[PDB]
């Protein structure tokens, strides 16, 4: 009978709250949706699980390449239809330029977009002032500034890598986008021990001696993480769009960093395409096409209630009132957006291969390594392409 919907612990709790009470209030084609929250610890293997055991959802969110996994092996649905009832509808001309395509297969849509989560640098006023330094425009300055900060108690590039927080993950993957590198050739091959990589982990590994990323950052849970910028203790680093609302201070004093460059001039920033997906387990694909077109219909109300941590995929959403008079959101729209690359990088076609890179042991084990500098770059990057090349498929 009911349409089952997994979700995300997107933002803060009340996201959930928000999104559950959209969710249950499907009522189309004659059929009702329930909502589930799956936790970020161990997803990939939670939805692997599942699916492989029939024990999954109708629909879902979850990982930013998920769908293209769950596609190659024959338990998505393509998303056709409800592209053509959003034509319809007219929701689709409102979609933002290149968000669509990426999804696009020789055997249909893999899946929707529904926001793009994106990684900005952040700083707290008020800690570059106790320190007496200037907002990085670089990574020399980076390293600079972040000594005066741990010289005033502070963090000077705050992450983690503890159970459930991925944003550790990311940094590894954002400082080799930053310095011209990336997991990937051009032509999607591996390339994990390009020079721009070894670099941008020499100087994640240097942060780490010299105290800039907190010696216990690989222990640091997202609650850990909000806090340390909730409470003063982290003065800069990467995380999230929103993240005075993520972390409950909304002082003024959390305020979007600009890009740093590379110290070759390369500038990047990481983003995640995230999507909504279907799935051939279904009891009705009509009523799970419904409830998917019913969700993107109000989407707006997440934004409208600055729930999100995320960037929108609809143009009428990124000019809404409340969107664009934070001028947070301007700067990420106008300074991150423009650089931004994915885990494809330095390729651009998606595919099944980032599934397994962004949700497998591999990724995890080498942020941890870095994050406690256990060894050097170059054998940390070699056992990751080793463990890549065990999971990926060539
Ligand atoms: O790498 C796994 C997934 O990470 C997602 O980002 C999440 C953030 O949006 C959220 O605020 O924090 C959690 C826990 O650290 C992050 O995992 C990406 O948006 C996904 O595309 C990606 O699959």
């Amino acid at each position: 009978g009911a349409i089952k919907f997994w979700d995300m612990p997107w933002a803060t709790p009340a996201y959930n709250d928000a999104a559950k009470k959209i969710a249950e209030g499907f009522s189309g084609a004659n059929s009702k949706a329930t909502y589930q929250i799956i936790q970020w610890n161990n997803f990939y293997q939670t939805f692997s699980s599942a699916i492989a055991s029939k024990t999954g959802p109708a629909v879902s969110t979850g990982g930013g390449f998920q769908a293209f996994q769950f596609e190659e092996q024959g338990q998505i649905a393509y998303a056709d239809k409800v592209i053509e009832k959003l034509k319809s509808n007219g929701q689709f001309d409102d979609f933002l330029p290149g968000v669509v395509e990426p999804f696009k297969t020789s055997k249909g849509y893999v899946a929707v977009p529904w926001q793009l989560d994106i990684r900005p640098l952040w700083y707290r006023k008020s800690l570059f002032e106790k320190a007496g330094v200037g907002v990085p425009t670089d990574w020399a300055s980076l390293l600079e500034a972040g000594k005066k900060l741990k010289g005033v108690g502070a963090v000077g590039f705050a992450t983690g890598s503890g159970a459930g927080n991925n944003i550790g993950n990311h940094l590894m993957i954002m400082m080799m986008l930053n310095n011209g590198g990336g997991v990937f050739t051009k032509d999607g091959e591996l390339d994990v021990l390009n020079d721009r990589n070894v670099e941008a982990v020499e100087f994640l590994l240097e942060l780490v001696s010299n105290g800039v990323i907190d010696p216990a950052a690989v222990s640091y849970t997202t609650d850990n993480l909000n806090a340390q910028w909730k409470d003063s203790k982290a003065a800069y680093g990467m995380l999230t769009l929103g993240v005075p609302e993520r972390v409950g201070d909304t002082s003024g004093d959390i305020v979007v960093a600009s890009p740093i460059a590379g110290p070759h001039g390369d500038k990047a920033a990481l983003i995640f395409p995230n999507n909504i997906m279907m799935y051939t387990n279904t009891p009705s694909q009509e009523a799970s096409e419904e409830f998917v077109v019913y969700y993107l219909g109000k989407l707006k109300e997440l934004w409208q209630q600055k729930l999100m941590n995320a960037l929108p995929v609809f143009k009428s959403i990124t000019e809404m009132p409340e969107f664009t008079a934070d001028p947070n959101n301007v700067k990420i729209v106008n300074e991150y957006v423009p650089i931004a690359k994915t885990f494809a990088s330095q390729g651009t076609a998606l595919s099944a291969n980032l599934a397994a890179l962004d949700g497998g042991q591999a990724l995890n084990q080498f942020t941890q390594t870095v994050l406690t500098g256990k060894t050097d770059a170059k054998s940390a990057l070699t056992a990751f392409d080793t463990g890549l090349k065990s999971v990926l498929k060539k």
